């Protein structure tokens, strides 16, 4: 009954308004590290160096565009093919420096620089449970003072890795950190404010999010060079790190630990900075108990074990899986539209705020499911379409990529609605993690399909395309939600 609590010490006052206001301020920096690697990892326009011996027309074989070859130079001067031992010569004009530039992830080594968004969401996806259970049992707030002093720490020295498998293990870091601030966001906010309220925090932090893609977009202007790009975005987090130590931890926690004293002292330091002082001084350990009593889940596993819960499971699973595998490979790749990596980004960040609007209203109008089918299957439709239509056109190819993310944009706020009222009360938290997790999958999964371009140029659009309008297919599986109650039990589940 901690709502009831909850809006006796001044409900949203200036203890919700402060922490909420510093606790958001983080996430704008999620979009920027998460997609980083399109501005840090650049691939400039790179052709062989000549050897060095000799004194680009006579030493560079060129293909059928008539520009220089990339990863073959010729053995011999020829006048009117060895591999490069020599190296590498990267066009300077747009892209000083990237992680591509550095390492020579180029030619035989191009997997790599995918390889290194994989490692990243495998950190995301490890962070995600290694900082979940250590917040159920060192609190929200001191797990997201660490993970603040983690990033900060592991993205400055990705920022100086001296080479290629250290920058790796200090991305793959940043982001087990980044897993936890994202997650410690929610609980210590959505936890610090009342229960009714808890979509639109999941809205503004949704939004905030959002605005972290015009942010990258400006940033990585200004500071092209990479070391000097992840500096710049990490490089804040330690700042955050300083000011968490104010931070107050979660009472709700501080009651289920059984430590009602630290719920006290949480809820009379709040009472006064709300203002409402009197009220706090009333509320002692006689009425925190007993007003709090009620409230003093299921296994993982049981998802799996029940069938009636295990069909929810698994198709929910490939709703949360392809609409993250798509979203990544299309939101990963913007330099082939040929328009600029920058406004690309401000456009396919801009996407998400009449995206984000068009799905409420279909949702909520015509149907929870119907919205997911169309959704995922005209991004499908659109990302295919993207591998079909000539590269020459790019305005025909822009448009139907910019509509494709803005519908997977739609797909991951329908599927956080329909992931929670499809569930039953006791296994809902398991399974909008569940869920969750099934979307970090996706993220790994994505750069290494990715990695198949090499063995057709269209085979990676063909894949991030046809798993969406599959997903929408499983929708149809999948119980129809709107004005119907949410479930409390599995019968409850299967009665409607
Ligand atoms: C909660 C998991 C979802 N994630 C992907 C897995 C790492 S995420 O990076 O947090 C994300 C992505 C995209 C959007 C959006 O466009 O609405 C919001 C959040």
């Amino acid at each position: 009954a901690f709502n009831d609590l909850l809006q006796q010490v001044g409900g949203v006052g200036r203890f919700q308004q402060i922490q909420v206001t510093l606790v958001v301020l983080p996430l704008l920096l999620m979009a920027s590290h998460n997609t980083l690697q399109n501005f840090t990892a650049a691939i400039p326009t790179h052709h062989c160096r000549p050897p060095a011996d000799a004194n680009l027309e006579v030493w560079l074989p060129r293909d059928r565009q008539g520009q220089p070859e990339s990863c073959l130079r010729f053995t011999s001067p020829q006048w009117g093919t060895e591999p490069c031992t020599d190296g590498w010569i990267y066009d300077n004009s747009t892209f000083p420096s990237t992680i591509v530039t550095e390492w020579d992830l180029v030619c035989s080594h191009r997997a790599l620089r995918q390889l290194a968004q994989s490692l990243y969401m495998v950190g995301v996806l490890l962070g995600a449970m290694v900082f979940g259970y250590l917040a159920d049992r060192l609190g929200r707030r001191k797990v997201l003072i660490l993970n603040y002093l983690q990033t900060a720490v592991s993205g400055t020295c990705a920022a100086f890795a001296p080479n290629f498998p250290i920058y790796c293990a200090f991305r793959l870091l940043s982001g087990m950190a980044l897993a936890g601030i994202s997650l410690n966001c929610m609980t210590l906010n959505v936890e610090w404010m009342p229960i009714h309220t808890r979509a639109c925090v999941g809205t503004l932090i949704g939004y905030v999010y959002s605005l972290g893609q015009f942010l990258l977009a400006g940033v990585a202007y200004a500071v092209p060079h990479w070391r000097h790009l992840q500096l710049l975005v990490s490089a804040p987090f330690f700042a955050f790190f300083i000011y968490s130590w104010f931070f107050i931890e979660s009472a709700r926690w501080h009651s289920s630990s059984g430590r009602l004293d630290l719920t006290l002292r949480a809820l009379q330091r709040v009472a006064r900075i709300n203002g409402k002082r009197e009220e706090g001084a009333k509320l002692s350990m006689e009425v925190l108990r007993a007003s709090l009593q009620k409230e003093l889940q299921a296994s993982a596993m049981e998802l799996l074990r029940c069938p009636t819960l295990r069909h929810l499971f698994l198709c929910l699973s490939m709703l949360w899986f392809a609409t993250s595998f798509a979203y990544y490979g299309l939101v990963m790749d913007l330099q082939g539209f040929g328009v600029s990596i920058y406004l690309i980004q401000v456009i396919f960040g801009a996407v998400d705020l009449p995206a984000k609007l068009v799905g409420f209203l279909v949702i909520n109008s015509l149907g929870r499911r119907p919205a997911q089918m169309a959704a995922l299957l005209l991004a499908g439709i659109c990302i295919l379409l993207n591998g079909v239509i000539p590269q020459d056109q790019s305005i025909v190819r822009t448009s139907l990529a910019v509509l494709g993310k803005g519908c997977l944009a739609a797909s991951f706020n329908c599927i956080f609605l329909y992931t929670g009222e499809l569930y039953p009360t006791m296994i809902r938290q398991t399974g909008m993690g569940m869920g969750s997790t099934m979307a970090r999958v996706g993220s790994i999964v994505s750069p290494l399909v990715s990695m198949t371009a090499e063995l057709y140029p269209s085979m990676p659009l063909f894949i991030y395309g046809a798993v969406p309008v599959a997903a929408s297919a499983v929708t149809v599986l999948l119980p129809e939600t709107l004005g119907q109650p949410l479930p409390d039990t599995v019968q409850d589940l299967e009665s409607r």
